[PDB]
């Protein structure tokens, strides 16, 4: 009936999988009944990742209740079914923003507010506030052991383990054991020198995940065990995997789920990996090949597309095609043309901001849409097929978006409040659209089947809106729209009849898909996809 | 030409006197014709010290233009001539208040806001802003080194010294040199310990004062030079001195000014430390001796009163008078009555907040009046021997503050909207003051003899003002209003004629007093406890 | 005329290449006419390397008064012209063992003997005494910054640097920017937080060696500088190179010499790199192949054989021919046959002790001779060959080594003080160890290979040609071809009968350098050559 808590850190180098590695451990205590759920505590001081540029740390990830988050949250949700929330990720900008609005407003009665205790008190709140109600509590900390940034997490963690007591605490702690072509050995080193950096800080960590592109042998895990006091069952290898569904079952393989619930005296049956067993089992057999060209403008750091190619992939495991996914910048559409185009069986443009290389997107949508190659769009990617459409179909000469061009003759994209037609006429009488929302599905769409229900929840992260104004001139032109939302019946979903497969959405459905329930949407998207490989496969 | 700056840490332990050894050394540079600056940096979260009650860290000291700072800046005042300002002090709270703030606006661009470069930016560009224009700039980093706290402010300044260069900047670090009883020896090890913890975090100091109980030998300071990588000569010994303003000289007998004039390239004569010596001289040959009551109710930490404490002193310069303080508290007076106000020559009550013992006060001042002993009241002092006034010769029973009770008949003291007689009646038609603000004094008072002349600058820190509306009342019952302010002309000082020497003001005269030029109000209040103390020496 | 000091140490991981970096660093010293050595400090507890099996230290190297070293000193001598010799290399133990003598002596007067300064004092006064009368002295440190058993080295030389002053001082620490394939990136972290360790024992680095199996680029380079308080041009990328003689110029075209010259006030001319140049053409164009095996007891462990390897190259730097070295377990030999040693060109065996896998080395020796393959033998490669020719040819059955088989009727090899016949008449520790000089046989292979009557090299072994014994031997077919000493003790010995067949007492590798060469090796990779072109047609 108590909480269990089990903090998880890095050392060495920051890049080591902490949040795949917690998202794997849980679905393995997951799979054993257990009642889980992770956190991840950030570093950085943005108040959240709302302000971040997807180029810094990827994707921007939104939970149902409509937070912005940083994308480990992406990883918590497709290997847990537990939801995440708000309360599952907060910052370092979080912590002082509401301890200094306390503090100016007089809640700390003149004290001297410090570090300590009012900025650990202050994490300790958060942290039990998103762990209260579970089984066990996996609490992500951002950041390198032996940094500035992450010393107040660590010594509220620290607080925390001392009061709940070593009953219900446990550290796991990563490292990096490197292999060296000099000796060919991989190095245990770092993690010694890192142990005792964090047993400086005031921890003493309990498991010990080795991180390396190859198994870490008996010997080394022995010699870790010998001079971190930690026993040598609980010195865990965990090498460069091609496929993350095999994290669980190499995890459990050397009884890590064991020793957790011995520490937390939790009495449950053995881990049923079955649902990961059958992913693995679709990965390794496709039938199919095909390649998917994503256009967008953010290529240089993949991570910015994170949930995007995760759903694609789910795609193919649904239909046991294996998807190569090829980034293209379209600003390269922009300069040469779509040349750069060709030899591609579908083709997805996915969100984005700002009117850098939207020109060669909606190149891209009109060149997918006249030669009949599959076309998902999504938010910025609906934007641009409606724009092709009113420029090459509607006669809109120069049809655009305010937030790009905000003064051009036909904003079919717009804020609701600069609605407008093509003679400045309005409408009889910032609003960010973030998470959950009802949507809609018009009879006798392609989406109303693949969703096989008359409504649906997906999740939004957008401003500029579908001009309603301007929309009934685009329809007589020929667009479907398939699918709307709320009382101003905005348009969410828009599809090109005349078209083997070319659908785009507003919201974001890369966000609720997963590897075990793939996703109905990128499903049909990629059965499109490899019906158009084999037509012209003669 | 160039801005040279001394980064001044600490370690070991806090109360090393950081503030006073810095202010110090910044009076014999400023004897040499140097145009030195003093800041300090204190890692605490409060946006400032306005929030902090006076028993945390003690007293809030108030700059001309009106900030609310640290103590510390007391003691810079008092040793050198340059005026401190809201720049010359500010907190993690203020940094971290300021880069959430233009992080939210969206000044960041899209960009992970991180402690390091962001905050350690923010911070550079509060000290170069402070010390920019000033041949050389001391910045005292509060916190001990090797705790969390300090540690942006540490990192930032190492950075400075790159950036700057070591051809004008310096590291000064205190440590604590401890005496065993077991040895007979002061022990050198807690600052060998305390220089690897800084070096730890990049910063290899340059000078090391060694505070102790004693002075610290030779012998101890040459093992001290060979652990920490520092010459011989900038080994400097701190004692505890019975006299604070013997420290500029101790420092320059171990050529402590040379050493830094040296590193700077500076070529100044040498230091003048005749008005120290003077000051030292006139505290060691006293001709008289009194002993000035202080009631008030945070006696439990006298830091409370600093700024009172050396004001008394510095009056006491000025007359060859040793004075003799005795804190007492307001509240005995309640519990235990006027007993143990007896054998005082003099009675002072000082500022505060809140109604707890307050009413001590009121009986104090009116024991004070009574008995002709002379009284000194500073801004809830004045409000105390305004009631007193009202309540026993005005015959205005229960007259009181609004801070208090918020519906007395007579609120002789409220805020300026609150103003109100005693049938509720108000004038026709937080606003805290804070600052320097000018006084005129009236003709034929005891204040405008003291200041010789006709308009005064002193400094507030208050809420709560006289209430006009019942003044003309307590005139006519005598009292004498001696100094007022401003448009809405409010009472500064207040007077009570048939007593050898009753003063109270609303501003904080001790702000303004320095051991060299003492303050013309305290050094005639000690004066008069002089003369009251030889009138009953029969 | 003031001696500088260049301090290296190693962060992260140990196996960096700290030797090779140190030794590739004061080639360019030197290839600028400055006076440079080298000198290696290690953390254990062994006296000297003598008492260290070859399967965990490596090879024990000799330099030439006889001390025996760490490996590290043949990198240095393979660098620089400047001779090793006993104070180019001390370990813990050497210190510990030094100042435990001095204090049961009564050399300390009753005071207290302590860590600082005693030990500390005794490590930096074995620092001058190596470094004393060169213009540049390195000072590898063993070990890995953070850990206990290098932290007495770290305080001496931190010590040093402030009695020196650091206008003839340099700290120079390597460190580790491991790539992860997670984000594509080298990390500067583990750089970052071994500064911070060595920091924290009081030395502030100076120059930052990043080693990566790739070049770290300029941000990355940048960041280690602004974290490290060093300045850019102070933080050098030295990449996994396919041959370590590229080194020196990797690190002469990043300024690294020339920010040491200035730090010192050195005004030298450029450093002419021209003969690595030479030595990186020369192994980059092969014209032909050979395979060479190497059998041994030891190959578990390549470095076992550090110095014979390199020797091999270096004769095929000389022959433009690209060594393909193939190590045989002589145990196999005896296993399974000499079927293991079909498709070699040449055969050669290395040193060693001990009679584990003797017998199969014997082995391979018939058959290198019985079948005109071409034969090097060293130290028990020569003892193997003489064993070999005794019971085969020489008709003398069983003819064994004392060292093996104590009481063996023809003890072909023993100790002098052993020396005794067939009927056990006899004639009316002594550890031989570093140079001595040879005389060579007339009309001779060697004395033709090496083109001088004299030679000198090194020794390390304690088992001799049993003279009593040799006659008969000489007789039915086998030449000495070289001789050392009073007692006339053999060196060398050949088969004449056969295309290249030359066995040595003597450890020939540890004289051989890549620029220069040596005699021996390159005549056995010439012949390995010849042999593998008879073969094809
Ligand atoms: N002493 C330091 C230095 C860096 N940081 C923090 O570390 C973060 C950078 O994280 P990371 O990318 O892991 O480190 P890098 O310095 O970029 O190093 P690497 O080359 O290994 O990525 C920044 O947010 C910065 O605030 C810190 O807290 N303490
Ligand atoms: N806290 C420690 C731990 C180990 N050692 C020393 O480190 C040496 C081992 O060096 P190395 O092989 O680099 O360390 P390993 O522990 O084997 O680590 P790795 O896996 O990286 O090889 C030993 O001689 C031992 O005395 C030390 O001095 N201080
Ligand atoms: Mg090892
Ligand atoms: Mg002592
Ligand atoms: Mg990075």
């Amino acid at each position: 009936m108590t909480t269990n808590y089990i903090f998880v850190t890095g050392g060495v180098v920051s890049s080591l999988g902490k949040g795949i590695a917690a998202a794997s451990l849980a679905a393995i205590l997951e799979a054993r009944g257990l009642n889980v759920t992770i956190m991840k505590l950030d570093p950085y001081i943005n108040v959240d990742p709302g302000t971040m540029s997807p180029i810094q740390h990827g994707e921007v990830f939104v939970t149902e209740d409509g937070a912005e988050t940083d994308l480990d949250l992406g990883h918590y949700e497709r290997f847990i079914r537990t939801k995440m929330s708000r309360r599952n990720n907060f910052t370092t900008g979080r912590i002082y923003s509401d301890v200094l609005r306390k503090e100016r407003r007089g809640d700390y009665l003149g004290a001297t507010v410090q570090v300590i205790p009012h900025i650990t008190n202050a994490i300790k709140e958060r942290v039990l506030e998103g762990g209260e109600g579970h089984d066990v509590v996996l609490v992500e900390i951002g950041g390198t052991v032996g940094d500035i940034e992450s010393l107040p997490f660590l010594e509220a963690i620290r607080q925390m383990a001392v009061e709940i007591g070593r009953e219900h605490t446990l550290f796991m702690h990563l490292t990096l054991v490197p292999y060296m072509a000099a000796s060919g050995e991989v190095k245990t080193k770092p993690t010694q020198h890192s142990v005792k950096e964090l047993l400086s800080i005031g921890i003493q960590p309990d498991i010990l995940i080795c991180r390396s592109d190859r198994a870490v042998p008996a010997n080394e895990r022995a010699k870790i065990a010998l001079f971190c006091n930690v026993p040598e069952k609980a010195v865990i290898s965990l090498k460069d995997v091609d496929s993350i569904y095999k994290i669980p079952g190499l995890l459990k393989s050397q009884g890590l789920d064991d020793y957790i619930c011995k520490r937390f005296s939790l009495n449950c049956p053995e881990a049923n990996l079955s649902e990961w067993e059958q992913v693995i089992f679709e990965e390794a057999n496709p039938v199919s090949e095909v390649t998917i060209g994503m256009v967008g403008k953010y290529i240089e750091l993949p991570d910015a597309y994170k949930s995007v190619i995760e759903a694609l992939k789910h795609g193919g495991l649904k239909n046991r095609v294996s998807v190569n996914i090829k980034l293209i910048d379209s600003q390269d559409v922009e300069t040469r043309g779509v040349e750069i185009l060709k030899g591609l069986d579908a083709i997805l443009v996915p969100g984005g901001f700002g009117y850098r290389g939207v020109e060669g997107m909606i190149t891209t949508a009109r060149f997918a849409r006249e030669n009949n190659i599959p076309y998902l769009g999504i938010c910025l990617g609906m934007q641009v097929a409606l724009i092709d459409y009113a420029r090459h179909v509607a006669n809109m000469e120069n049809a655009n978006s305010t937030e790009f061009v905000p003064d051009c003759k036909y904003p079919v994209v717009a804020l609701i409040t600069e609605w407008r037609d093509e003679n400045g006429n309005v409408e009889v009488r910032g609003t960010m659209r973030l998470g959950a929302q009802q949507c809609q599905l018009v009879d006798d769409s392609l989406v109303r089947q693949l969703y096989n229900a008359p409504t649906i929840v997906e999740r939004h992260r957008h401003r500029y809106e579908v001009n309603n104004m301007l929309l009934k001139q685009i329809e007589d032109a020929g667009l479907r729209v398939a699918g709307r939302s709320g009382d101003d019946q905005l348009v969410e979903i828009i599809e090109v009849p005349n078209h083997p497969w070319f659908v785009a959405c507003q919201f974001h459905p890369e966000f609720t898909s997963t590897p075990r329930d793939g996703h109905p949407l990128f499903a049909g998207f990629v059965k499109a996809a490899s019906e158009f490989q084999k037509r012209q496969a003669k």
